[PDB]
């Protein structure tokens, strides 16, 4: 009565690294009971004092942290609730940067880790490609266009209006625009065909970087402001191989899992497969390297750029762990 269980308390230390780049997050889910995204989310909730800036009361927090929790799909081995967590606990991280020091509002924050915890629910473990290729409802109702992110966003939203899970009941009409369409701009950035786009503008701010007295970055309009934090939660969502590598390989693991699932799909409805999905002509070291040279590095590299010198230690562990894959990489 009134003290925690010993598996609560455990749980609890581990959340005492929340704070920290390399999360115990597998662990904490198995602690919380499969419960990482709630868990993580009230850690940072009340971390950040969310709950008293923006009148929410906790019951409802919990409630609708649960039901969305519920909407991720635990027989997807990557797009579930742990890689939302993650997700969540890694934008909280990058917010704390001291480059962004006293830089965004408490909305805008509210924003970037309420976008991190719904960016993917109800992810049913395919791509939109294979949505729009074998004639889905979901690729229908959002005509091909950013197909699972429309979803995603849609469902983060309707799951509100369940039993006591408005958590944005409080807030005026002007901090609910203001807050759904910054979080409709972040979401929607996590689209991959967005990804060049997004980092050719993250590139150009980088040159026309301007920060202020003590350093921290200057953003004056919603262009700027968004950018950034579009590509902050972009990072987030592409932050597994800047992870330490025992964290990064059990993320590769589940994603080739998932792909290599879909390439099995794609093999019985006759459809070409990718090297990426093929579990028969697939070079994992080769892909992850890849993906890195070609996606992660550009990206990381030029948030280090943003927020130099902050994320120093991040960008050496991304290129540890390419040089890990590589030399992994059979002869
Ligand atoms: C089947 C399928 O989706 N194929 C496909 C085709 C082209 C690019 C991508 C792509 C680009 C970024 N990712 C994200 C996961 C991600 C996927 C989609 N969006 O909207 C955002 C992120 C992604 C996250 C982690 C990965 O590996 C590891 F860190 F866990 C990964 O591995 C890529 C290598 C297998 C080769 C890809 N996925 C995926
Ligand atoms: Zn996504
Ligand atoms: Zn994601």
């Amino acid at each position: 009565f009134g003290v925690k269980t010993e598996q609560e308390d455990v749980l609890a230390k581990e959340l005492e690294d929340v704070n920290k780049w390399g999360l115990h997050v597998f662990r904490i889910a198995e602690l919380s009971g499969n419960r990482p995204l709630t868990v993580i989310m009230h850690t940072i909730f009340q971390e950040r004092d969310l709950l008293k800036t923006f009148k929410i009361p906790v019951d409802t927090l919990i409630t609708y942290l649960m039901t969305l929790e519920d909407h991720y799909h635990a027989d997807v081995a990557y797009h579930n609730n742990i890689h939302a967590a993650d997700v969540v606990q890694s934008t909280h991280v990058l917010l704390s940067t001291p480059a962004l020091e006293a830089v965004f509002t408490d909305l805008e924050i509210l924003a970037a880790i309420f976008a991190s915890a719904i960016h993917d629910v109800d992810h049913p473990g395919v791509s939109n490609q294979f949505l729009i290729n074998t004639n889905s409802e979901l690729a229908l109702m959002y005509n091909d266009s950013s197909v699972l992110e429309n979803h995603h966003l849609a469902v983060g939203f309707k799951l509100l209006q369940e039993e006591n899970c408005d958590i944005f009941q409080n807030l005026t009409k002007k901090q609910r625009q203001s807050l759904r369409k910054m979080v409709i701009d972040i979401v929607l950035a996590t689209d991959m065909s967005k990804h060049m786009n997004l980092l050719a503008d993250l590139k150009t701010m980088v040159e026309t970087k301007k920060v202020t007295s003590s350093g921290v970055l200057l953003l004056d309009n919603y262009s700027d402001r968004i950018q950034v934090l579009q590509n902050m939660v972009h990072c987030a969502d592409l932050s597994n191989p800047t992870k330490p590598l025992q964290l990064y390989r059990q993320w590769t693991d589940r994603i080739m899992e998932e792909f290599f699932r879909q390439g099995d799909r794609e093999r019985e409805r006759g459809m070409e497969i990718s090297p990426m999905c093929d579990k028969h002509n697939a070079s994992v070291e080769k892909s992850q390297v890849g993906f890195i040279d070609y996606i992660v590095h550009p990206l990381w590299e030029t948030w280090a750029d943003l927020v130099h010198p902050d994320a120093q230690d991040i960008l050496d562990t991304l290129e540890d762990n390419r040089e890990w894959y590589q030399s992994t990489i059979p002869q």
